């Protein structure tokens, strides 16, 4: 089913940045 965004936002939050929904997947932004 369609990525969750804001399941990615707080898998990311864990390290302290943000998520990023990418076909399916979720990635982080080290900005």
């Amino acid at each position: 089913a369609f990525c969750n965004l804001r399941r990615c936002e707080l898998s990311c939050r864990s390290l302290g940045l943000l998520g990023k929904c990418i076909g399916e997947k979720c990635e982080c932004v080290p900005y």
